[PDB]
């Protein structure tokens, strides 16, 4: 039975990260961000949220907005998601010292909670106010929520397959279990993986406010998201990209790349139990990280870490809390980036991947921030206060998604 | 290095089929229609098409409609493509003969196109009409594009993962490729998957026009697609969904059911070429087959049978031409189902794979409507004017969708 750790799968490193975030558009000055205990919640400054009155009206705008960095030309030919993924597709690359790499031997994947949504409105009213010719001979491309990944493949060069799945908030861990996948199976070499996502606006507040999912404590915006607190009311928006280079050690070596970290296995599970709310057992999602550590060759005693899903939701916190005490990974020291960074959707476990990874690179657990009266019927080492500084060895980042997409990710330290 | 034929992959067999078609609601009376030479293309009676002067006056709506199934409760509570997916879904099950089957190695794997994007505008509409709180509570769980896998997930309970593939035109391909890599991985015994879509209306004529990419012979909708026909002039519209179900062989033979073929090995690549058109060349698409072939344990010249992907474009036919001839495949016998068809976007490989099953089934290949004068540039095996009977052990299913996204399916006679 093949697995990382007796050689059965090929060795696979993370040789680079990118990502932009309502902290920083640096990655690194995010980690340093988070690390200093920073908030990259706010309240909403914008129009809508007085034309609306909308219940919730804090979140995490981009630090940087991805079209400060779009000209005329892909404002016209690219969807917002599309844009997002060639920002950081090109930032990637270059942080990866602009490798050449063979392109039959190269995979993009991409996830993203929606696509091209906002093509789609206004395809339909350009042709409401001037008939079918007024549909941009782009829409199709623009729409379509395979764009982003198409867009990187076609930016970077990808030929061993361009793909995007959507699972909600698991598309981008999800993205990154088929892109290693795609690598053990043979099919590739290298591949750019992660997610991408939306901006905050009044309808995707609306629609999750609807289902009392989203946090309204709006007085004390960087108070909001609470993980796993006692006091904790729903998740905050706050938004974010982020991508991740892969690929062999062997590939890596022969190019003079420096790992940051081994991604050594990845499992995928499903609740079928409701079509939003997880199930309160914990077990099919704790059966996704037990699956991660089968595929990685790890038992549970080797995981110091997990980077929870916590989105400071009620019954997502207990159902996780279940979860990882199913995969008998309750002793590992546990942070919840929500926490500081808000839910991003389909890109935000790529970013907590990419948090993973630097949590091992650097030995180190930001603070989950708002953790201040432990919930009585939650029992995790949740790593508060300031950060922790450890021997992390192993870890765990969890994702588990709307629909009940249940993502882990087996990292481990180079 | 594993393969099908060498038993580094468990043998996965297919074992129950079901479509939606413009020709008929029962796929095994779209195979005789097929064979007797019908198509499902008509001219439009829609109230839209006088109404915008489309272009486009021809395409296959379902011969039985989805929502004549559905109750107002349906209708409230789920998006076309999740309507779809329950129904098909429930009655692969039923043709199944209603297993009970393990939900813990039991996975789904639903492509689609788009997603739940009628209810995106709906939301809107309702939030514009009456603010923020006239938004349902169902609205997220009708528009994620992970819908209809989740909806037919939680009605069969698979909890082995459920997963949704956006890849255009290759989505429904793309998914069985993704569920036989989940069985042969060993996380899954047993799968359904396939592809759903939606329904023909202004705007998807508009958008798709408006590449260039439909046929606009109007004045005799069953002559209009004719793939590999000199005089063929883009694709058209033809409505579909189709799952199939896939487990082990010993998992089939334990619960007493029969085969229809074998799920042999799966190709994903990609052009990075452009993102609408295909390369001419071929080669990544070609690779795609080759791909299938080695993971299957096949050589070309194995190959008697190709479900060409034939949309009936100008360079699309000719790039699919140059690929099987890059693959070494420009001997088997061609089929084009989708001059009978139609296209069916996300749907149309999974429904194309149930094809293929059936041709091996049947040792049948029904004939290529509309292939009149040849494309003197293209030299294929086209069968057409009547069923070729003939010896095929093993087949390529091609799906080749907008985007770049090459996927190649291999199957075997069981
Ligand atoms: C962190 C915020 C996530 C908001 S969302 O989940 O509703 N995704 C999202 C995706 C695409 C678009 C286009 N416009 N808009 C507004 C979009 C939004
Ligand atoms: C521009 C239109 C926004 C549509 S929305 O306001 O209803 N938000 C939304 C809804 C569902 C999903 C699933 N994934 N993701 C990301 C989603 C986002
Ligand atoms: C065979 C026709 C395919 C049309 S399409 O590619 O534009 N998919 C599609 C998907 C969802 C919806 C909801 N309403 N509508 C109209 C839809 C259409
Ligand atoms: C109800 C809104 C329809 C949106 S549309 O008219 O522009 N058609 C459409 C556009 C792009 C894609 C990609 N996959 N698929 C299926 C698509 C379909
Ligand atoms: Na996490
Ligand atoms: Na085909």
């Amino acid at each position: 039975q093949p697995s990382t750790a007796n050689g059965g799968f090929p060795s696979v490193v993370v040789t680079a990260v990118t990502a932009t975030t309502s902290i920083s558009p640096d990655i690194e000055s995010t980690w340093k961000g988070l690390l200093a205990g920073e908030s990259g919640i706010h309240a909403l400054e914008d129009e809508f949220v007085t034309k609306w009155d909308l219940a919730v009206k804090i979140g995490g705008h981009l630090k940087d907005p991805v079209d400060s960095h779009m000209g005329r030309l892909d404002m016209r030919r690219m969807s917002y998601v599309q844009r997002m993924g060639k920002l950081l597709g090109g930032q990637l690359w270059e942080s990866a010292g602009s490798p050449e790499v063979d392109p039959d031997r190269f995979a993009v994947v991409v996830g993203t909670g929606l696509g091209g949504a906002e093509r789609i409105v206004e395809s339909y009213d350009l042709m409401n106010a001037g008939g079918p010719r007024k549909v941009s001979p782009l829409a199709v491309q623009m729409i379509m929520p395979n764009g982003a990944a198409a867009v990187i493949g076609l930016q970077l060069g990808a030929r061993a397959g361009v793909m995007t799945p959507v699972s909600a908030c698991s598309s981008g861990s999800e993205a990154i279990a088929h892109a290693w996948r795609q690598i053990v199976m043979g099919d590739a070499d290298v591949a750019v993986c992660g997610g991408v996502e939306g901006p905050i606006e009044a309808l995707p507040i609306a629609a999750f406010s609807m289902m009392r999912a989203m946090s309204t404590r709006n007085d004390e915006p960087e108070r909001a998201s609470r993980p796993f607190d006692k006091d904790r009311d729903g998740f905050v928006f706050g938004e974010a990209g982020a991508l991740m280079l892969i690929e062999t050690e062997e590939h890596a070596k022969a190019r003079g790349a420096k790992p940051l970290a081994r991604l050594l296995g990845a499992g995928i599970t499903s609740d079928a139990f409701h079509m939003v709310a997880p199930a309160a057992d914990g077990v099919r999602a704790g059966r996704a990280m037990t699956r991660s550590l089968e595929l990685a060759g790890l038992s549970p005693a080797d995981i110091d870490h997990v980077n929870a899903h916590g989105t400071a939701t009620p019954i997502g916190d207990a159902a996780e809390a279940n979860a990882i005490r199913v995969a008998g990974c309750d002793q590992a020291a546990v942070y919840a980036p929500k926490s500081a960074l808000g839910h991003s959707i389909g890109a935000v476990g790529a970013l907590e991947s990419v948090l993973t990874v630097l949590t091992l690179r650097d030995g180190v657990i930001p603070p989950t921030l708002n953790y201040e009266t432990p919930d009585p019927e939650i029992d995790l080492d949740v790593v508060a206060g300031e950060p922790r500084y450890g021997d992390y060895r192993y870890a765990v980042n969890n994702s588990f998604g709307f629909g009940g997409h249940n993502v882990a990710l087996a990292f481990g330290r180079y």
